[PDB]
């Protein structure tokens, strides 16, 4: 049903992970003995870029028409959970993880001729590469699938002097359902207001 | 200089991603005292999935950290991560991170570690995981950068590539104009992704 493709210069990154997930050395693409995979960015500034020669055909073996290609990048727009879903539901998910200063931007604009791509941020911070970012991005939509085939306690009721809310023992799950719901808008007032407009 | 320790029920999880720092890794089963060594148990107020347990995590924590320790706890109801904590917490000389899984550690397990140690509990994004290990791989990640308003694309490497250009500017060797160019892109890229920035 889904198949999803990682590619990177560190495969070894997605050990820690109906799909079908397959990650691909990105120097499998190079032609030369270096196994060279980044050059010197125009206009100067520090680090190296990700060359377009070698995630051009590597895209190009990969990737088709129906494709969803992602691009971590800490300037994409902010994944949250309505895009796990809404990628859930996708047959094909590509992504290309970025090293050093990033891949070359005309990767992008060209795989945008034949695919829909999107580039994305997991959150304001900077990583060292889009490894990370594609485990946690996978992680949200395979629980997903899975699915689709407030604060927690679980005993003692009494610990280090700490003991578990009565309405949680009541029995009553009106009571309950009250309960969670005033704890979840007093945590998003203290810590999220923003999320209140 | 810095010691950090995560604490997960899967200590492979962090693998690939280990003298400056000291970066160990505890399975949490080794503070379990029964034959199954569970680290689990149901819900107090019903609902699915099963709770870590609060005589588990407290054993742990009495054991790994000190007053001098940050404890991390990764929740998808916590502040928001970003850059300013990333650079906040390359300062702290021990963080500790408590790896949740299943529908998370029982709430009195971070009132507790309160008692005797910072603790932040800590969201890397509106997005939901499976487990911490992820969100903690996310944010060493970031602390282990540093240790070592949208961003602009970067180009490489030939000038034109499957008819797209590298920006003129860019080859101009015009240091003032590149910076000029990059300032305008900049702007632009979060005028159409981060608006609200
Ligand atoms: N917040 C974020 N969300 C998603 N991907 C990110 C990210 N921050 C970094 N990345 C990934 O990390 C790659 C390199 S960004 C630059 C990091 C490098 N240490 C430096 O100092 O230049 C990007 O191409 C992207 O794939
Ligand atoms: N956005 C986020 N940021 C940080 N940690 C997160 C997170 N989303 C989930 N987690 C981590 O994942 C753990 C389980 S929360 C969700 C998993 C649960 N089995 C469910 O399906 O509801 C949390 O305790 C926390 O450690």
């Amino acid at each position: 049903s889904m198949r999803i493709d990682v590619v990177t210069i560190f495969p070894a990154y997605l050990d820690p992970l109906l799909v079908d997930l397959r990650v691909h050395d990105l120097r499998r693409w190079t032609h030369d003995a270096h196994r060279s995979v980044d050059d010197a960015p125009y206009g100067g500034g520090p680090g190296m870029v990700m060359k377009a020669p070698v995630w051009g055909e590597a895209l190009d073996e990969i990737a088709s028409a129906e494709t969803l290609l992602v691009v971590p990048t800490p300037a994409g727009v902010l994944f949250d959970q309505a895009t796990a879903a809404r990628w859930s539901a996708e047959r094909h998910l590509v992504f290309a993880c970025g090293r050093y200063e990033g891949i070359d931007q005309r990767v992008v604009e060209d795989a945008a001729r034949r695919m829909r791509v999107e580039e994305v941020s997991i959150g304001d911070y900077v990583l060292p590469g889009g490894e990370s970012a594609a485990v946690v991005m996978i992680e949200a939509v395979l629980r997903l699938l899975d699915g689709v085939l407030g604060p927690s306690y679980t005993r003692p009721p009494s610990w280090r002097g700490l003991d578990v809310p009565e309405v949680l023992l009541s029995g009553d799950h009106a009571r309950i359902a009250a309960w969670r719901r005033e704890v979840s808008l007093q945590r998003t007032r203290e810590r999220r207001p923003e999320l209140l407009a």
